[PDB]
């Protein structure tokens, strides 16, 4: 057993390492879509900068999750990173909405971490998910919901010169 | 023969004179679309600033091939520089798709110069043309391509609106 | 056919993608690595940041060559990140040595895109991967193969002293 | 009753003055072994330098939590701080030991007050709890864990040249 572990389940450091694995999906999720709107037929700066940003954001939220499985002293186990659902995005405001239900999810599997560390009586992993996941995500979904609203509203995904105005004003 | 001259083919010197004609022509193509919207019935000053600033890079290209040609040792000798295919450019995207199908000649007619070295085992113009010319219209492809996608999504030529907005935030 | 595509072979740009996955992949190694120096079993921290700093290095890799796949007009496919090929690398001597295996495939792998690039009189895709890609291989199967040395000479893997000086005086 | 209190066990009170005695407790053996470093024939200044630190932080434990019980309204009730188990402490490698060990047992001390706090349902004092302490001793626990690796790996504590560099290395 590793010296430093301590109330620290055997459930929690698997669920942690799925957590890892779901982050880094994430990630590669919003890079796939980041570079969409790169192409020179899509051609949205802000949409591909917005995404990059988000892709990065996930990287980070993997690196403290391995971090906290060493902090415990759980062994970190990775596992294929999948290629994300879709390689054609279809538009700014499909992508918007697919990062929503990402996000969704993403925070689903979050609850059920929470709700495992709980059963399991371990609050410094119930405060490690409460402090540095479950509001970034709350946060996150709402940001979300507010481009898809905006851009449904302006007209999307119909209208070019939505999406363009939207890529300007919201997102530049 | 030059005292400099040193591994440069005549094919080489010939072939460098006639790109640095169309480098002048490629001038003076942007330098008449800048002032079509410069007129009082177009009126669109961001794209006449955007089709200036590319009419005083094209002849800053044809500077450094006469430069070069000297390094060299070879001899310019300059050709009529001809007027270009259109006086009248109808439209903010018509001048677009026109600037970049002149970019696709100008980068075939650098790939043939390429291909040329190559064949005379030219190692420092095949550098020269890979470091200052080859990437620089791959990014001006591809940049004319993202705004012709732009005002086509937009709703362009027929939307009046679709222009005068890219000209304020794509181009200003 | 993408406006922008010219003079760029439907082989180029499938290696391209190959290529992405293959950073991404070298990015996951990295990743790994740099986490099993963070055990509290292992705990050399400048390892650690060592790794992640090559790790973040992969990843701007990827992303380039994603850039360069939208520059040229050809489409982005991406596949499954598959994880490293270990989970426990050992010592800081067996990750190094595994890294150092790590660069001269993935150097490999850009010769023969190269090859492909200059079997399909393609001065630009060639030039570019001169540029970004192939001095930064040899700098880096350099400095790996400098770091096997020392810490070979040091008395790595054996000597926990060995490793930990290195770790404080090279790494550091 | 204290015009403050509310939601207040008399139980969590109880255990927050016992909990107060042991973060002195803790203190005093950061003390301790700080000095016995400082010892003409131990003679190892990061060590002294790093426990008297860790001693002083222990003080500010204790101080933090006198002022939540007055906070709560509860009464403190102090008893003898206990001398430290040991006079002679052997060994850098020995000393990092017994903080371990000390680490741990006062994690398990918080973890019992924190399910205490959950069964009288006081969301004020579990949230106090995973806020100043738990992180700070799941961070405390794998720091003195990465010790104790690098001291037994350095050849500790036979090899006095290990300390020694240790000393310098990693807490100078
Ligand atoms: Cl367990
Ligand atoms: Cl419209
Ligand atoms: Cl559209
Ligand atoms: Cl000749
Ligand atoms: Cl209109
Ligand atoms: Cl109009
Ligand atoms: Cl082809
Ligand atoms: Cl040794
Ligand atoms: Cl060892
Ligand atoms: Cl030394
Ligand atoms: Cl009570
Ligand atoms: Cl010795
Ligand atoms: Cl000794
Ligand atoms: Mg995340
Ligand atoms: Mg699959
Ligand atoms: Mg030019
Ligand atoms: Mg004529
Ligand atoms: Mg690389
Ligand atoms: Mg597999
Ligand atoms: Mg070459
Ligand atoms: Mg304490
Ligand atoms: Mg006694
Ligand atoms: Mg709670």
């Amino acid at each position: 057993t590793s010296q430093v572990r301590q109330n620290y389940h055997q459930d929690s450091e698997a669920a942690i390492n799925r957590q890892i694995n779901l982050e880094l999906y994430a990630s590669y999720v919003y890079l796939s879509m980041s570079y969409y709107f790169d192409r020179d037929d899509v051609a949205l700066k802000n949409f591909a900068k917005y995404f990059l940003h988000q892709s990065h954001e996930e990287r980070e939220h993997a690196e403290k999750l391995m971090k906290l499985q060493n902090q415990r002293g759980g062994r970190i186990f990775l596992q294929d990173i999948k290629k994300p659902d879709c390689d054609d995005w279809e538009s700014g405001l499909n992508a918007m909405e697919c990062a929503l239900h990402l996000e969704k999810n993403v925070n689903q599997s979050l609850l059920e971490l929470h709700k495992l560390a709980t059963d399991k009586n371990d609050p410094h992993l119930c405060d490690f998910i409460e402090t540095h996941y479950l509001n970034e995500q709350v946060k996150a979904i709402k940001e979300l919901g507010d481009h898809v609203t905006n851009l449904r509203k302006m007209g999307a995904p119909e209208s070019g010169l939505a999406e363009y105005l939207f890529d300007k004003h919201t997102l530049g």
